[PDB]
């Protein structure tokens, strides 16, 4: 629309680019998202919270839409490749993956599901604040759940929780978990490490619409193998976090009191820009 201008490309989304953008009108800087459903996103701008990107303006004009989020200031992504080398320290991997987790409770409370959970569209401040993006709207196959993969339609609040999982190995070994290029080799990749799942792990799971008789049948490794040198508290959190079943998956609110999170504190990140 007329009252912005667009300083530059921020990134590609789910539903649409995004820029950063100026607003004239205010002089804000702004994230701003053209899309390619109404009623839905006007509940997502009452969906306020700390963690959570803010939805400033929805602007159906023309027959276009455009949603203004707040700028913030980097990805996650950038942040994890610009610490290849030395990794992010323990102390901020702990802040960042329990103020996800209040995110993600405070969205799943709301019934609303993120779905398409990414280092990309995970935001940090300078401040050592992180913020769920791209959210509640409804390609990287990376982080997607095996429900989604075995052709599940309904599934819940416990996808998240899976992707958080794969995300958080990610920033402890500094390498994607499941860097699949194709569905069924992101399957594959996950039932060499998990092992293939079966009717004693996941009751339902030859049920499932994609789920084949033909997979093969791979052995389950050893997390201690899976994500060095991660402490056995992280261990176990993760090990829950990714449980194939989702109805046995730890839920947001449940993971914010494990005992991993006894020693979290909010420490500042060291930030280039
Ligand atoms: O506010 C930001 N900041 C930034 C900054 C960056 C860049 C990317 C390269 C360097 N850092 N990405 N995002 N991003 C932002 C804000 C609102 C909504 C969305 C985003 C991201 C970009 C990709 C899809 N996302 C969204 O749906």
């Amino acid at each position: 629309m007329e009252n912005f201008q667009k300083v530059e490309k921020i990134g590609e989304g789910t539903y649409g680019v995004v820029y950063k953008a100026r607003n004239k009108l205010t002089g804000e800087v702004v994230a701003l998202k053209k899309i390619r459903a109404i009623r839905e996103i006007s509940l997502l701008k009452e969906l306020n919270h700390p963690n959570i990107v803010k939805l400033l303006d929805v602007i159906h004009t023309e027959n276009k839409l455009y949603l203004v989020f707040e700028h913030v200031h980097q990805d996650l992504k950038t942040f994890m490749d610009a610490s290849a080398l030395t990794g992010i320290p323990l102390p901020l991997i702990k802040s960042y993956l329990f103020q996800l987790l209040q995110g993600l409770a405070f969205c799943h409370s709301h019934r609303v599901l993120h779905r398409d959970l990414k280092p990309q569209n995970l935001l940090i401040n300078t401040e050592g604040a992180i913020k769920l993006a791209d959210f509640g709207l409804a390609v990287t196959l990376w982080y997607r759940a095996p429900e989604i993969l075995l052709g599940c339609k309904y599934y819940s609040t416990a996808v998240d929780i899976w992707s958080l999982g794969c995300i958080f190995a990610e920033m402890v070994t500094r390498r994607a978990l499941f860097p699949g290029d194709s569905e069924i080799d992101q399957l594959f990749r996950i039932f060499r490490t998990l092992g293939t799942p079966d009717e004693v792990v996941w009751p339902g799971v030859t049920s499932m619409p994609d789920y084949k008789p033909s997979f093969p049948k791979w052995a389950r490794q050893d997390f201690s193998k899976v994500v060095p040198p991660l402490d056995e508290d992280g261990r176990s959190l993760l090990s829950q976090m990714l449980h194939y079943d989702p109805n046995k998956r730890i839920s947001a609110k449940a993971a914010l009191a494990h005992p991993f999170f006894q020693d979290v504190t909010k420490p500042v990140p060291h930030l280039r820009l």
